């Protein structure tokens, strides 16, 4: 299909610019997915950090019940007493895992 | 590779506009990273400010 002497080179060039420019958009996309990697890392590192401080206070402020105040406690205590206490400590843990995991699903809105 | 008398200047011009326009996007990017500098500054300055009142 006959054409002029310069048209075939205008048509090859208009698809070199497009591939180059669509090449830059890719490079920048990948960079922004690296920010959400740095961010997540930081957060989880600050949590693991606080843990190590707090668990390091409780070692020198320690005391035990005198041995004379046992005969008392072991006359009044039911069977479901200590089992109940443990529940109040397991419900706490569960809620902390729910909270951390709910904040990792919100990082899916950082790539928009 | 023989071409007409005006095609080589259409091809040089279509890459002058692109570099000029891609030049403006850079200028505006840098401005928006300056807003997040002003913002952070402000916040930390309001905290340091309250401290000085309360301890007084």
């Amino acid at each position: 299909m006959p054409v002029l002497l310069g048209i075939p080179l205008l048509l090859r060039f208009l698809g070199f610019l497009l591939v180059t420019l669509f090449g830059y958009l890719l490079t920048f996309l990948k960079k922004g997915f690296g920010k959400i990697a740095i961010a997540i890392s930081l957060f989880l590192a600050l949590i693991i950090g606080l843990n190590s401080i707090l668990v390091g206070y409780l070692s020198d402020i320690s005391a035990q019940l005198p041995s004379d105040f046992v005969q008392g406690v072991q006359l009044i205590l039911p069977s479901n007493a200590l089992p109940c206490f443990y529940v109040i400590l397991s419900v706490k843990a569960a809620i902390f895992i729910f909270d951390v995991k709910q904040k990792i699903v919100s990082y899916l809105d950082w790539d928009k």
